[PDB]
C-alpha cells in the first residue's frame, strides 16, 4: 500500500510546459560579478547559512547586502541563484544584483538590492490591524507570483520578511530553501523552521506542494494578530505536533493520516492522546482584541487545516474580506 499520492490543486503542471533549463538547475552555469565592486561596510547578521554585510558598490555608490554563503553542495547554491533568477521582478520578491566569488577563499556571496528595515520586535509591536492586512497581502502578492512560477518557498517566517515600514514597502527574502515544484516528487520534510513546520512534515508525508507555504503564513498571522510568538511552541519536531494537535485537536489529524495512509512513527503514538479542537478565543485577551475580529479569524480557520489540499491558495486568501479594506485603496 504505502501513503496515498498528492497533486498540487493548482499551478500543478507549470514547470513541465516549461524549457528543462528553468527546473533543471544542477544544469546552471553561474555568471559571475567582480568581486572588487564592492566593499563590506558593516556586519548585520548570522545565519544558518551565510553572513550578511552591507556594503557599497563603489561602481556607482549604491547601498547593497552581500550574503557570504557558509559551505553547501554546489547544486543548492545554484539551485537558490536559479530560483531568484526566475523570480527577479516579481512582486515583493527580493532582487539578486550579483554573484561573486572571494578569488582567495573561493567562497561565494549574493548580492541584493538594499532594504532598509524597521527591527522586527519594535515592528511586531507597533503594527495595527490595518498594517497586518496591508502587509499579509504583500506577502501573498510574491506566494501568488512565486507558485504561479512553480516554486515553493518553504522558509516562510516572520524574519525572512524585511519590511521597510516608512516606505510601505515589503520584500520576501532568503530563498535558500525553495524548491521546484514537480507533480509526484517526494521531497525533503526536514526543512522550514520548527514553529512553522507544517503537519505533513512532521508525520514526513514527502509528497508536499506549495501549499505548505500557506500553513506557514497562517503560523504568521496567529502570532501577529493574538500576540503569542511563537503561536505552536514545540520543544522538538514531535511536541511540535502535539502543540498543533491540541488547538485543532486529533479527529481531524487522524482522518488526514487515514485519508493519505500515513504510516505514522509509533513514538507520537504516545504523546497525542486526544484533543478536542479549540476555539479561537482562548487567546483573545484586551493585550490583542484591538487585532482581532471575525475576518481575521475565519482567514486563519482557512490557511491553519491539516490536510494541504484544503488550505487556501494565496489567490483564494487574497479574495477573503480580510482584505476588502486593502483592496479597494
Ligand atoms: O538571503 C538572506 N538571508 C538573510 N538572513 C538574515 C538572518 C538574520 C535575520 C535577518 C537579518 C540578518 C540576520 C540576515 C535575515 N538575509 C538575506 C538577505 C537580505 C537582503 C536584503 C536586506 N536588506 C536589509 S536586511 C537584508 C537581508
Amino acid at each position: 500500500s504505502g501513503p496515498v499520492p498528492s497533486r498540487a490543486r493548482v499551478y500543478t503542471d507549470v514547470n513541465t510546459h516549461r524549457p528543462r533549463e528553468y527546473w533543471d538547475y544542477e544544469s546552471h552555469v553561474v555568471e559571475w560579478g567582480n568581486q572588487d565592486d564592492y566593499q563590506l561596510v558593516r556586519k548585520l547578521g548570522r545565519g544558518k547559512y551565510s553572513e550578511v554585510f552591507e556594503a557599497i558598490n563603489i561602481t556607482n555608490n549604491e547601498k547593497v547586502v552581500v550574503k557570504i554563503l557558509k559551505p553547501v553542495k554546489k547544486k543548492k547554491i545554484k539551485r537558490e541563484i536559479k530560483i531568484l533568477e526566475n523570480l527577479r521582478g516579481g512582486p515583493n520578491i527580493i532582487t539578486l544584483a550579483d554573484i561573486v566569488k572571494d578569488p582567495v577563499s573561493r567562497t561565494p556571496a549574493l548580492v541584493f538590492e538594499h532594504v532598509n528595515n524597521t527591527d522586527f520586535k519594535q515592528l511586531y509591536q507597533t503594527l495595527t490591524d490595518y498594517d497586518i492586512r496591508f502587509y499579509m497581502y504583500e506577502i501573498l502578492k510574491a506566494l501568488d507570483y512565486c507558485h504561479s512560477m512553480g516554486i515553493m518557498h518553504r522558509d516562510v517566517k516572520p524574519h525572512n520578511v524585511m519590511i521597510d515600514h516608512e516606505h510601505r514597502k515589503l520584500r520576501l527574502i532568503d530563498w535558500g530553501l525553495a524548491e521546484f515544484y514537480h507533480p509526484g516528487q517526494e521531497y525533503n520534510v526536514r526543512v522550514a523552521s520548527r514553529y512553522f513546520k507544517g503537519p505533513e512534515l512532521l508525520v514526513d508525508y514527502q509528497m508536499y506542494d506549495y501549499s505548505l507555504d500557506m500553513w506557514s503564513l497562517g503560523c504568521m498571522l496567529a502570532s501577529m494578530i493574538f500576540r503569542k510568538e511563537p503561536f505552536f511552541h514545540g520543544h522538538d519536531n514531535y511536541d511540535q505536533l502535539v502543540r498543533i494537535a491540541k488547538v485543532l485537536g486529533t479527529e481531524d489529524l487522524y482522518d488526514y493520516i487515514d485519508k493519505y495512509n500515513i504510516e505514522l512513527d509509533p513514538r507520537f503514538n504516545d504523546i497525542l492522546g486526544r484533543h478536542s479542537r479549540k476555539r479561537w478565543e482562548r487567546f483573545v485577551h484586551s493585550e490583542n482584541q484591538h487585532l482581532v475580529s471575525p475576518e481575521a479569524l475565519d482567514f486563519l480557520d482557512k490557511l491553519l487545516r491539516y490536510d494541504h489540499q484544503s488550505r487556501l491558495t494565496a489567490r483564494e486568501a487574497m479574495e477573503h474580506p480580510y482584505f476588502y479594506t486593502v483592496v479597494k485603496d
